[PDB]
């Protein structure tokens, strides 16, 4: 029912899965560091060994190779290929990916790379980070080098989620480096679709080549009642969710009543100097999204209201709280799940900003499986996830959305972050004592719908 | 901290981890058949091959020896015993049992072992099962054949968990057998009830000199509102999970409240005969009891006022009683919510109203989402804190004057979780169901030391050596 020059595929990132954190010069990035600092993830959980897909790259790709997938998405360590940030490339750190993406030629699968996925080394943490301009110039250094050396690579993406990086990461606190300043958050926002700006502009130099874009984790949010009160409490989430990033990439600007309900915190949108958004909305070949499920919103303090709607219920800058639909199902996450959604963000991209290619960089769910007597892993509910959120794409298709890619999050049970290795969205099991690759009943799945090129009816 | 002769142990159940189902002679319990149908089990999941302790008998004792415990509960399977009721015992099935007893007691660990955890044999299901009195009857035989046949038991326990053999079994239809008949669970009750009291007798006879009681799941349950409407409505919960079972044991007949409200179903409790109520109250030596955690009750079609209370809730009902949520209270793997202080109230209760014999938390213990790590442990502070802060309140019951003996986690092995199959997991000990490997878990090293020492370590101090 899909396409015929349709992009399957799955992704993965670099911390998640390759562990070996201090092998060939790599240094300890922001996560390693967070992680190794008490109460910040689930049992103490580090990187440090995790799928430990550095050593064992090469039965991954050959299970991708068998899965028949037409493109593998990954992501590029930082601390690997500059472990000296200023100082010169590490040769073992490029030998490593080239390697990969040969490999990846080999089977005849498209390679695309992400240069940042969350692993900022700790040198330019200390300094500051994202809140300071710096940062943002050295990501452009570590772009350029990245994107002249390693070859093979027609596409490229600059950032994995920007809004997580900041938001979570300087904002809230659950993520690296675990700050709890708005204006930090909002300062990590800018220079984050900065450095962004500036890796693709280092691709049109260095290779003019290859096409080039970034992943956002956009989100669909609808108000809970039909107030003002709630609908403009969804207007903000929205704002900070999507239109923060969407509007400068897209328009070149910022929202009017975002810089506006972000003109108290400093740094914040202060770092704004003119010209910063002619290098932001510098125009990108293709957009990747990210998108797992929908959220009912309504204004703070407004638990009662919510309630009395028939819904089930750190601090709240954007005035807005999240409630729950009895009915609707949950994941592992405790995230809702409504593909109708997934349809709403693709129409609403085709609409409101940009009508160049799109695709689904990070679909999936955590499930709590176990492998059961026989050696299966059986998880029939994230089966019905995925093929559920790909009757959304085929309907957004059916829309006309230029929509010509989707993948998994992810191939293997990783490094869930804050949560460490207590979920799992991987299509292949793992055994993290020793390293083992169990495909579950998803990877069997989805060989289906990727040799067939569609559904299968369950 | 605790007192001097305080009983340590921890519980399994037959079905859960023995597995080799058709091995020796053992034929169909009604959860063979019930999680072989269709969609009645998580991912179609049956005890075929489960923790595989059938022939890991062996390690799973060493690991108890390890562990340290003064007592092991675990549960004899009827099937395994009488294959064919009509006919005699199974040798061979009565060999595996006293091996692990006498096990048990070389290991020097007390054997508790159970009559009946709701494994009952196909062959007595098919023929009305324990909704006809026959049923009843046919385990008396069972039990004067276990009570005679197995050597080096001290203390026996009869039934686990009545109410969930029949109210889950025969009324909710979300256990074995499976059925949805409230006049089928309201018999079970009585002739379960039956059956434990002639299982009694039966031991008074056989073995003079040994302890025997039962294992019941009492629940604490509190009114959502201070209104009549639900605190009337709690009672009518509170009569089905505790007083049915309570007042037969030890007043010797049931809450007139309740024989009014289950009337206009049959069978029910018009199976009742002349002199069930003092078999039933035979004088027991103790009472397991079962606690996971306390449920908020209001009445049948009120979710509004129980969201405009302030809890949360989902989208027949005999009893006319809805459950609700508390937001802000911590939940499990299961979704059962964590109050600790609900075990003190409840001992405290047993102890005012009922009866002042020597009391056993058999079963207590919470379901989490554990994972083998890198390192290859698996840490489970959650189920640690779980552990401390029942615990705690165990110490409190002692305190108030609850003359409460021992202390059972549930369970040893992640087992078969019954209804939700392997993908819920109680253990203190990890189990990779493909290879048969056993993992014991931070909290079997955690359990391990409040054993030896007799005593809670500081909580907070311990989750620290797990990062």
């Amino acid at each position: 029912m899909f396409p015929d020059g349709f992009v399957w595929g799955t992704s993965t990132a670099a911390y998640q899965i390759e562990g070996a954190v201090a092998e060939d010069g790599r240094t300890p990035s922001i996560w390693d560091t967070f992680s190794r600092t008490k109460g910040k993830v689930v049992n103490g959980d580090t990187g440090d060994v995790a799928c430990d897909h550095y050593h064992r790259w090469e039965e991954d790709l050959d299970l991708l190779a068998e899965l028949g997938v037409q493109a593998y998405r990954f992501s590029v360590a930082w601390p690997r290929i500059h472990p000296d940030v200023t100082g010169p490339a590490n040769q073992k750190g490029l030998d490593f990916y080239q390697r990969l993406i040969d490999g990846l030629r080999d089977r005849n699968i498209i390679p695309l790379p992400t240069m940042y996925h969350w692993d900022l080394p700790q040198a330019l943490e200390d300094e500051g980070g994202w809140i300071v301009r710096d940062t943002a110039l050295r990501f452009a250094d570590y772009a350029a080098t990245v994107l002249e050396k390693l070859d093979g690579i027609d596409k490229w993406t600059t950032f994995n989620e920007p809004w997580t990086s900041a938001w979570l990461g300087y904002g809230y606190g659950h993520h690296a480096p675990g700050r709890t300043d708005i204006g930090a958050a909002a300062a990590a926002t800018h220079h984050l679709l900065l450095a962004h700006g500036l890796g693709v502009q280092a691709a049109r130099a260095i290779r003019p080549h290859v096409e080039i874009g970034l992943t956002l984790n956009l989100g669909v949010l609808r108000p809970g009642t039909t107030e003002d009160q709630d609908v403009e409490a969804t207007w903000r989430a929205d704002g900070n969710q999507n239109r923060i990033w969407l509007d400068p990439l897209f328009k070149g600007e910022y929202p009017a009543d975002m810089i506006e309900h972000y003109s108290r915190w400093t740094p914040g949108f202060h770092t704004v100097q003119n010209g910063d958004l002619e290098i932001i909305s510098s125009p990108i070949d293709f957009l990747g999204v990210n998108f797992y499920g929908p959220g009912t919103v309504m204004n703070v303090g407004r638990e009662d209201a919510a309630r009395a709607a028939g819904f089930n219920v750190e601090d709240n800058h954007l005035r807005c709280i999240g409630v729950e639909t009895p009915g609707r199902p949950k994941t592992a996450m405790g995230w809702e799940v409504d593909a109708t959604a997934l349809r709403e963000l693709l129409v609403r991209i085709k609409n409101e900003y940009t009508d160049i290619p799109l695709y689904i960089t990070e679909n999936g769910a955590a499930y709590h499986d176990y492998v059961n007597a026989s050696g299966d892993v059986k998880d029939p509910e994230r089966i019905t996830y995925l093929n559920d959120h790909l009757e959304a794409c085929l309907g957004a298709i059916d829309d006309g959305v230029n929509l010509q890619g989707y993948f998994i999050w992810s191939l293997l049970d990783n490094f869930e972050w804050g949560f460490g290795y207590s979920r799992r969205f991987g299509i292949v099991w793992i055994d993290y004592d020793t390293g083992r690759r169990i495909p579950k009943a998803s990877y069997r799945w989805y060989q289906g719908v990727v040799a067939t090129n569609g559904l299968p009816d369950l």
